[PDB]
């Protein structure tokens, strides 16, 4: 395991401890825990991409301390 931050653009970080073969579905679990964020209505970004669900840290290249963008779907 190793801890990432998750940034919002509020310039608050979160900091999980995760494994990676963590999944994004299992981060955004996470950050419901802390932020109380419903995951549907997470977006992280990471590397430009938005991240997928069912992808996994280490599929995108997620390492120790690496910082994760977390914004709100947009709705409206
Ligand atoms: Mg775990």
């Amino acid at each position: 395991h190793h801890q990432i931050f998750v940034k919002t653009l509020t310039g608050k970080t979160i900091t999980l401890e995760v494994e990676p073969s963590d999944t994004i579905e299992n981060v955004k679990a996470k950050i419901q825990d802390k932020e109380g964020i419903p995951p549907d209505q997470q977006r992280l970004i990471f590397a430009g991409k938005q991240l997928e669900d069912g992808r996994t840290l280490s599929d995108y290249n997620i390492q120790k301390e690496s910082t994760l963008h977390l914004v709100l779907r947009l709705r409206g």
